[PDB]
């Protein structure tokens, strides 16, 4: 899909048996999910946006698929406002920018 | 261009007679710049990110030349910890995602 950017580009993710929805985001280094909980060991982590930090689980080796393609990586989980997928991710599925 | 998102996809903006760098932002609906100083009138307003809220000057109407293509809209002015360039401008410049 080519995908223009006069709504938000908002994409189907699919994560430990759980649909969700989550912002392709290329200003995004790491993908930052808020409700889900996903199982097992994680290392404490802080990240920084606009208006500061937050302390998110970092939780590596996740399998994601978004918009049915798949993608294993770090997802980090915490009190962001928006789930975004950030680079990360990204670049697993080819996505790229055109202008 | 077609750009890959294995680096921050940073674009050179020209705006005021200043050159700056910035963010090409699919997650952020606004245009918004820390390290300018754009002349005239303006009005108070706060947007929320990651981590929270900041106030910002909202500029309108304001020329920026992207990677030398113009486009003419709100620039809002703050502490933002990286400038971003984000849907607002995107869509002028022609700006789509891709995979
Ligand atoms: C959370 C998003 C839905 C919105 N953000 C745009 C987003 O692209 C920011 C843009 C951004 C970029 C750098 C610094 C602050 C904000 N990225 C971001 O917070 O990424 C974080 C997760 O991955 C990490 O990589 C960079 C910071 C971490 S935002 O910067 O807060 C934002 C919010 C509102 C407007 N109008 C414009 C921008």
């Amino acid at each position: 899909p080519q995908i223009t950017l006069w709504k938000r580009p908002l994409v189907t993710v699919k994560i430990g048996g759980q649909l969700k929805e989550a912002l392709l985001d290329t200003g995004a280094d790491d993908t930052v999910l808020e409700d889900i909980n996903l199982p097992g060991k994680w290392k404490p982590k802080m990240i920084g946006g606009i208006g500061g930090f937050i302390k998110v689980r970092q939780y590596d080796q996740i399998l994601i698929e978004i918009c049915g393609k798949k993608a294993i990586g770090t997802v980090l989980v915490g009190p962001t406002p928006v789930n975004i997928i950030g680079r990360n991710m990204l670049t697993q599925i080819g996505c790229t920018l055109n202008f």
